[PDB]
């Protein structure tokens, strides 16, 4: 799977951190407790623990499972340009 430009419009499953961490869900408050959810952010496609950029950041991010990592970057990469 991959995304596209800095990942904002990214509405695929990838779940995984660039250093293999589940991320969490962004209805969740645990691990890390955060605002990403689908009430402040009801066109950010926050769906289960989804990688998303409903921000402005590079790319497709989310918060992890690990309680000592708080948010990720998602190990994608952006599509190839269509030939």
């Amino acid at each position: 799977d991959c995304y596209h430009g800095d990942g904002q419009s990214y509405r695929g499953s990838f779940s995984t951190t660039v250093t293999g961490r589940t991320c969490q869900s962004w209805s969740s408050m645990t691990p890390h407790w955060h605002q990403r959810t689908t009430e402040y952010y009801p066109n950010g496609g926050l769906t289960r623990n989804y990688c998303r950029n409903p921000d402005a950041e590079i790319r497709p991010w989310c918060y992890t499972m690990d309680p000592s990592v708080r948010w990720e970057y998602c190990n994608l990469t952006q599509c190839p340009v269509m030939e």
